[PDB]
């Protein structure tokens, strides 16, 4: 049974419900983006209308073998006409093709779902500033004090520093970084750069980032792992048992591995800065686990929402304890409160 914060009141619509089956009274099924959670259910055997960004089409049509018949591409910032129902797709800072929707309702309402998103101040100068929000349906992954992680720049500059030190003392050295699906592209593409290598990868990951409308990006990706000095493996590898296996099968070519596993968030964040992150080592392999977040921090979040000032909010991660929904919905009341709305 599809949830109540998958689905948008006084319309056909539901959203990122996918594993429900056929969903009673549901005209247009939206997809925020391509995540496994979030899609889980799509397949070449879906026969309904699915709305979604134009690289999430890319997606659906050549990961997924959807029919092409069922997909329809919005661009986003653009008033559209979805089923009698105005809509807006704006970029939610998350991972490529991501989008948060606006709903305009028939009764005057108009709706904000945010998908998954790393809310921003540059979110302040989109068609949101254009007029008032009733209900927020929030991303709110993080949604707790403790959560402070870096910006997404002061990450990668560390990533990019250490990593070309390291290849600068030792040119034999091999970095090597984890990765799922899609999101945190900018990790390895940024080490590359820097390097002036392309990067290698398995022929699936490879069919993936063709579908993402990045610039000349066939010139720095291969399939090569011989002449490539950066690597992609799933983040299920990013260990040194996975690692020493890894460096066997590249054939005496490198003799030690620089790794980096870019984690949402880690409690070692609390009492100790970006500069002051140490790897894991193990004989000639190292790892790094460094908090490249795609999500809202605490304070990000709450800034969004004291800026927005919906009428309700609607939490659509961490639903499922009564103490993190009390928690919560304590934080959103001292929100109100501070702002005065
Ligand atoms: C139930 O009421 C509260 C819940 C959380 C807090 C946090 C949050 C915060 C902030 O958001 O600035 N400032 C704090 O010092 N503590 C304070 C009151
Ligand atoms: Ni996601």
């Amino acid at each position: 049974t599809c949830p109540f914060y998958k689905k948008i009141p006084g319309t056909g619509f539901t959203v990122d419900a996918f594993q429900y089956g056929v969903v009673e009274g549901c005209t247009a099924y939206f997809l925020t983006h391509f995540h496994s959670d979030h899609y889980a259910g799509l397949s070449k055997h879906f026969t309904f209308p699915v709305y979604c960004s134009e690289i999430t089409g890319n997606l659906l049509k050549n990961k997924l073998h959807v029919q092409e018949q069922y997909i329809h591409p919005l661009p986003l910032d653009t008033e559209c006409i979805v089923n009698g129902v105005k809509v807006v797709l704006l970029d939610a800072n998350h991972c490529p093709g991501a989008v948060m929707i606006l709903f305009y309702l028939p009764n005057g309402t108009v709706i904000l779902h945010t998908g998954d998103f790393r809310a921003d101040p540059s979110m302040e100068r989109s068609l949101l500033a254009d007029q008032k929000v009733h209900m927020l349906y929030l991303d709110t992954t993080y949604c707790s004090p403790e959560y402070t992680f870096p910006s997404q720049q002061e990450v990668i500059r560390f990533a990019i520093n250490t990593a070309f030190e390291a290849v600068t003392l030792n040119p034999h050295a091999l970095v090597v970084c984890g990765t799922y699906s899609i999101g945190k592209e900018k990790v390895f593409l940024a080490i590359a750069d820097v390097l002036g290598s392309k990067v290698g990868m398995s022929q699936e990951k490879y069919k993936t980032l063709q579908c993402l409308n990045i610039p000349e990006i066939n010139s720095l990706i291969t399939t090569d792992m011989c002449s490539s000095l950066v690597h992609l493996l799933p983040m299920m590898q990013i260990n040194f048992k996975g690692l020493q296996s890894h460096l066997k099968k590249c054939g005496g070519k490198y003799n030690q591995i620089l790794a980096f596993r870019p984690t949402g968030w880690t409690h070692s964040n609390k009492f100790t800065r970006i500069a002051d992150v140490i790897p894991q080592t193990k004989g000639n392999i190292s790892i790094y686990g460094i908090p490249y977040s795609e999500h809202s921090s605490y304070l990000e979040m709450k800034r969004f929402v004291q800026w927005l000032k919906p009428q309700k909010i609607i939490p659509t991660v961490n639903v499922g304890t009564w103490k993190s929904r009390s928690t919560m919905e304590k934080y959103f009341r001292e929100w109100k409160l501070e702002a005065g709305y």
